[PDB]
């Protein structure tokens, strides 16, 4: 559930999406930002997913972000080879691990939940 | 589909898993490593998920990893607030985005696949 | 009444327990930490018990530890000799003294309560 | 089982007790010493419980203390807040932990005895 | 029959174990120490097993170790090739040889016992 | 399962044994070499067990050993004191540890397998 805010013109660029539920001034609006950056050598492209979620509170009549929840992901989409099966294996294993151990990732616990 | 190789002693530590299907020597074994690290100030703990997938090839009759697929993912499990709903929102939104746009993430493509 | 959080792998290590009654974000969760450290010479091991109890209050929408109640204990478990009767004498006399003069220890009063 | 040797004049001071069963010269007499000391800022007073148990042995026909069992225990009786329930919680939890795991504390063993 | 003394939280570290049957002061307690060390090139890990068994004796009312039984073992767990049947064969053959010829190994006798 | 290759006629010498199962040219045949060497003072004899397992490979129609699995073991058979139960205890404990944790010894992993 994210609403589009900035779409990249092409596949190499930056897209910015806002969280749907929150109704808070735009500086402290929680956002998800995807960013493809091409290596200087052109060997690979790096895909970067950056989620910020400010925990607002009101002081002296204005919103302030006491703390902020952040989550970042970086994937090296190699352009030197096409290994789509293996590249997908990587993303799939990350997603499977998160969804399986979500309850412990939230509490900062590396142990497997079983 | 990952096989456990080393589990952490406590909730703050490092756990190492190997990829199941891959049968290669351990030097080129693709792995997923989770690591919780405590901030110096103790304000949050950080969860790190690091996957290395070395692409084994043979040059001059020798095993060499010409390229390597790497993927990192960090989450700030804040310890200064318990906002489990918000942290879940963050982690779920990033997982959902990765699953939805996976086919383009692997190619270095920031556009949404729709 | 303490709930286990980190258990040491072996007898030389560190265990961390959390207080049961309190429901407060994990940074300001009151904890008891036991730690065995081996002397460089290997003459004795030191057992260290460290209790922190932060007195939380909410300001500007976030918890802060105005003050903190701390209590520390250190015992020299000599490894050069086995004098179990005497070592136990030491711990027992400390415990007996605390339980007897608890009311005055709390108020910072060295006088015997009688 | 301790015999009083010196009581403090006021609530802030030093009291000295000797171990009852031990009948040795005063130079090697095991003792328990309580000492309240006021913080410079006056924010808290600190309660210190120090036990020395010298292990008397005989070398070349002379009394020498080859080793000594020492144990220290400090408590921050905060003067900036009266949180008697919380201070009691701290002191009780540490005493209960020592009593429960005493058999392993004496051996330099951090594992819980269960 | 050995119990834990110190177990590294990482798969590459140093674990220490103490012998069970011996009842002496723990400084002179017989021990077994396993240690994995990684090659600078990352070609192999070396596994090291070191057993020390101090022969405690009493002189002039003091505990000293006139002699000490030591046994060292090293293994090259190659990471560049997985030949697992062959690594297991090496360990199995060395274990079988020690068990079979133990009676003469303790005597400094290289001859086969049959 | 090893057959003899060279057995010293003296109780203090060097015996060589070859592995049974392997079918390769005998220069690259895997071997176990036991060696007793006497101390200059005659205080102890050192028993040495050296296993080499060459990994034979074929390059350009030639037999070469790209890598080699080695395992070394040493034991101090003290001649100045007969503590035979204790020497046997050392050998038994090291053998028991290898047999139990073999699965992780071959992987360069110091952690206990349970």
């Amino acid at each position: 559930s994210i609403t589009k805010y900035s779409e990249s013109a092409g596949p190499i660029g930056q897209s910015i999406y806002t969280f749907t539920g929150v109704t808070v001034p735009a500086q402290y609006m929680p956002r998800l930002v995807a960013t493809t950056t091409v290596n200087k050598a052109g060997t690979n492209i790096e895909y970067k997913i950056a989620v910020n979620y400010p925990l607002v509170s009101v002081v002296d009549g204005a919103n302030v972000a006491l703390n902020t929840i952040r989550a970042n992901l970086s994937f090296t989409a190699l352009q030197s080879v096409i290994n789509t099966d293996e590249k997908l294996r990587v993303l799939d294993e990350i997603v499977s691990f998160i969804t399986a151990n979500k309850a412990n990732i939230i509490d900062g616990n590396v142990l497997t939940v079983t």
